[PDB]
């Protein structure tokens, strides 16, 4: 197979659609997988850098895409203001920080219906953003690969948020995490590393009461979905 694991996740999520952009799309292997199984009909293939979208145009070339397949040199979602860019029915962000995928979230456009990201960090700012606006949390998940952890959510911009609790918004949905024990023992992995710095700084410093409080949140949270 073409795609790691976890893009093979974003590839579940996505059918019948017209256009996907694909957001950091490095060699365009995803937008390659979801034109040859149907997916999606035209995928715009981006990048801020130059670089690797070269070797993605020749990469579309040598599966004979590209007239369906389009590159564009981006910073994130400035494209999409052009006239010649179409609705778009998924935009993917895919291995990037959510500091970075927030940003670019800055420039989210009324022809966009809905994200799928897969974070390399945790994602409470971006479940912050998907609630303020009122957009529905359609579906998370958390995946191991490659000595990493990524953090997957769809975005439907089209549906309303969810009554998040303050504790889902900072871990995730109950919903997609209940009994879900590599996302549990992750936690209580989080919980051990904070312990250790709780035995290193002033308990005067206000980050150990803040330390303190993350890791009762935690735990709170691993109670509820256990
Ligand atoms: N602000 C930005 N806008 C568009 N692309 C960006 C970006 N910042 C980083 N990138 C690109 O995002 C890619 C991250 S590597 C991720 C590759 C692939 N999408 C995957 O998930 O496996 C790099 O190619 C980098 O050039």
């Amino acid at each position: 197979h073409m795609l790691s694991f976890r893009l093979n996740q974003v590839a579940k999520l996505i059918n019948n659609s017209t256009a996907i952009a694909d957001i950091g799309t490095d060699h365009a292997y995803l937008p390659i997988y979801l034109v040859q199984n149907n997916k999606t009909k035209i995928a715009y293939a981006c990048d801020i850098n130059q670089k690797p979208l070269n070797i993605a145009l020749k990469n579309v070339e040598k599966f004979g895409l590209t007239g369906q397949i389009f590159t564009i040199l981006s910073n994130g979602l400035e494209f999409v203001k052009n006239k010649e860019i179409l609705n778009i029915d998924y935009v993917t962000i895919c291995g990037l920080g959510s500091q970075t995928i927030l940003e670019i979230l800055k420039n989210d456009h009324q022809k966009i219906s809905n994200y799928i990201i897969c974070s390399n960090t945790s994602v409470k700012n971006l479940r912050l953003w998907a609630v303020s606006h009122n957009y529905l949390i359609k579906y998370e998940s958390f995946i191991y690969e490659d000595d990493h952890y990524y953090w997957l959510i769809e975005i439907n911009k089209n549906k309303y948020s969810d009554h998040l609790e303050e504790l889902e918004i900072e871990f995730g949905s109950k919903q997609f995490f209940n009994k879900n024990s590599l996302y549990i023992s992750y936690l209580e992995n989080e919980i051990s590393n904070l312990t250790k710095i709780l035995n290193q700084i002033n308990p005067n410093n206000i980050k150990y009461l803040e330390i303190q409080n993350r890791i009762n949140k935690i735990r709170k949270y691993i109670d509820v979905i256990r």
